[PDB]
């Protein structure tokens, strides 16, 4: 192989680059850049031509070419001699940081005034999303596949707060929808000191939901603590993951802040022992590299009057 593969640094926001190619030693009349996206495969490459020697073979490279997807991008570089061969030069990734909703449930069941209305999504309504996510291709992930959010197409997180006993309602549905094509895939935030409680989700429950596979079991604390008041951290925040990776048999790596409520202490402490946190802040995640950026990811936030077309836009 003879390559480098250049080309102009972008940052999260950036929608285009310069490629070109140094360090070549053959004469070529012309170099063919392949460019596909991973989450689409090699199939689905597009291809450009350059006959510039003069400008190292520069071409322009803009997403609009790929309809505005973003992800990794893979490119794979061949180029014609002047004997008539066509010879392998070299390959190079470049990464357009794609934006990850997370999406923030609560309760799903039908309103009967047993708690606040605003966090009750009817099962309907439930379906009605989930259904949505299926037929246009999104990838539902959880957080222990945080490396594939750039390999994947229209990556999203669903989550749930609290652990309540209606959750199994939003196992069912995800059950009922899963087939070849679409494997759903959830994260529970459990108030870990809640487990056998009546009401809360028992052991043998989140086992079944965990085994199945659709399940990633993460950690809300221990008793839902209101984070900055609090001085047992170890025992909130530590002890709640210990706790939590017993009953589930896979690590814990994630927590959501109880009442959305953190400050710069309370990201100092739990930056000991998670990965991953979850605000009430609204929003769509997208990789800035901003410090501990992580552990203060915003949610999107369905409400009990949210339709389905609010839902759609609430995530593009
Ligand atoms: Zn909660």
């Amino acid at each position: 192989e003879q390559g480098k593969i250049s080309y102009t640094p972008i940052t999260h926001e950036s929608t285009n680059t310069s490629i070109h190619i140094t360090d070549l030693k053959d004469s070529l009349n012309e170099v063919q850049y392949k460019i596909w996206r991973t989450a689409d495969g090699k199939e689905r490459a597009k291809s450009f031509s350059s006959k510039e020697k003069e400008k190292q073979f520069t071409i322009p490279f803009d997403i609009k070419e790929f309809e505005g997807k973003r992800g990794e991008f893979q490119i794979e570089a061949t180029g014609m001699k002047e004997d008539g061969k066509t010879i392998p030069l070299t390959k190079s990734i470049i990464t357009f940081e794609q934006k990850v909703p997370v999406l923030m449930y609560h309760a799903i069941d039908d309103y009967h005034g047993q708690g606040i209305k605003d966090l009750f999504v009817s099962p309907a309504n439930f379906e009605a999303q989930m259904k949505h996510l299926k037929d246009n291709g999104y990838t539902l992930l959880t957080f222990e596949r945080w490396g594939d959010i750039n390999k994947v197409n229209k990556p999203i997180f669903v989550t749930f707060d609290d652990g309540m006993k209606n959750n199994m309602n939003a196992f069912r549905v995800l059950q009922k929808l899963k087939d070849d094509t679409f494997k759903p895939a959830a994260t529970e935030y459990m108030i870990v000191d809640n487990v056998d409680v009546e009401g809360a989700l028992s052991t043998s429950e989140i086992k079944e939901m965990v085994d199945s596979g659709i399940f990633s079991v993460q950690s809300h604390t221990a008793t839902h603590a209101d984070l900055p008041k609090i001085t047992n951290y170890e025992e909130e925040l530590k002890g709640s993951k210990e706790k939590l990776e017993k009953i589930t048999g896979k690590p814990v790596i994630a927590i959501a802040y109880p009442f959305g409520h953190v400050d710069d202490k309370v990201v100092t402490e739990t930056k000991k022992y998670y990965q991953f946190a979850t605000t009430t802040k609204p929003g769509q995640f997208i990789t800035k590299g901003e410090p501990d950026e992580l552990l203060k990811m915003k949610r999107v936030r369905i409400h009990h009057t949210t339709t389905v077309e609010q839902f759609a836009s609430s995530i593009k």
